[PDB]
């Protein structure tokens, strides 16, 4: 818990090595305090792949989710605890929760309004995916790049020449090469 914990994972150090998928989620729960189902699952088996642990992953979900007084913790504790202590197992289930990988993220339903999950580099414009890439300091140059292969279906390979710019697919690989950079 030294490293990732529910605090932690809102630091811009621990963050700043989050693939796009999950800078999304992010976002999208900091912003509406929420998220729909399969955003909750890409985003919670993504952080417990990267090792939040069980308490602290309810600490995360349940702050996240009662923040500005979205909702109570009653209606948390009713309506969500359970889905998030099932997706570590706590109520006993055997069911295999691996981290989503890119492959099966890519599977998942497209996103819809309001929707985070899936994988930005298929699911935004590149007019959204210009203005974030040049957020993250990318030049005109990079940006073609990248959208190049946006526009060829090659999804993984625009993640990969963002991480080399910024610098099997997976988002936790993305996260742990990142991390690696750090140390
Ligand atoms: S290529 Fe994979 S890790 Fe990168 S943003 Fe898409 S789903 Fe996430």
């Amino acid at each position: 818990d030294d490293e990732i914990n529910a605090q932690s994972v809102w630091s811009e150090e621990i963050s700043s090595n989050y693939p796009l998928c999950i800078k999304n989620l992010m976002e999208g729960l900091k912003k509406n305090h929420h998220l729909r189902y399969y955003g909750r699952q890409q985003l919670s088996l993504f952080l417990k792949g990267i090792g939040l642990s069980a308490d602290e992953a309810l600490k995360f979900w349940s702050e996240a989710f009662t923040r500005n007084g979205n909702m109570t913790m009653e209606k948390f504790n009713k309506e969500y605890r359970y889905s998030f202590r099932h997706n570590y197992g706590l109520e006993g289930n055997r069911i295999n929760y691996k981290p989503w990988d890119c492959h099966t993220i890519l599977s998942k339903p497209r996103p819809g309004r309001g929707d985070y999950h899936g994988c930005p580099f298929r699911d935004w414009s590149h007019e959204r995916l210009s203005a974030e890439l040049r957020s993250m300091k990318l030049t005109q140059a990079q940006i073609i790049s990248v959208l190049d292969s946006c526009q060829k279906g090659e999804y993984t390979i625009a993640c990969t020449k963002v991480f080399e710019m910024t610098h099997i697919a997976h988002p936790n690989l993305y996260f742990e090469r990142s991390r690696q950079l750090q140390k």
